[PDB]
DNA sequence: ATGAATCTATTGGTCAAGG
DNA sequence: CCTTGACCAATAGATTCAT
């Protein structure tokens, strides 16, 4: 069958039909060591973390809880969203 | 001064090929 | 099957643009 119990979408596999499902029922297994990103597909946790660190980009450590940035704007994006005080 | 438009960086949903 | 990753829309914040 391969369809989705909850919206009806269609698949031609169960796996991709499984990563769907968990948009309706909120399970993320996936969870980034580096920060509380959790996600419900493996390779979307693998680009998330290029946003601690990548090839061709430095890595800008936040001073308060020495979380790793691959990206300076994020760190700061970071700041203002934890550390504001 | 204010809001619309438009950038970036990143993420969610989708789809399908590699292992 | 699970893993992988390209692609496109959406999101949040920053900035520019128009008036
Ligand atoms: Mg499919
Ligand atoms: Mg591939
Ligand atoms: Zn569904
Ligand atoms: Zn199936
Ligand atoms: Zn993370
Ligand atoms: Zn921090």
């Amino acid at each position: 069958s391969d369809t989705c119990e909850y919206c009806g979408k269609v698949f031609k596999n169960c796996s991709n039909l499984t990563v769907h499902r968990r948009s309706h029922t909120g399970e993320r297994p996936y969870k980034c060591e580096l920060c509380n990103y959790a996600c419900a597909q493996s390779s979307k946790l693998t680009r998330h973390m290029k946003t601690h660190g990548q090839v061709g980009k430095d890595v800008y450590k936040c001073e308060i809880c020495k979380m790793p940035f691959s990206v300076y704007s994020t760190l700061e994006k970071h700041m203002k969203k934890w550390h504001s005080d």
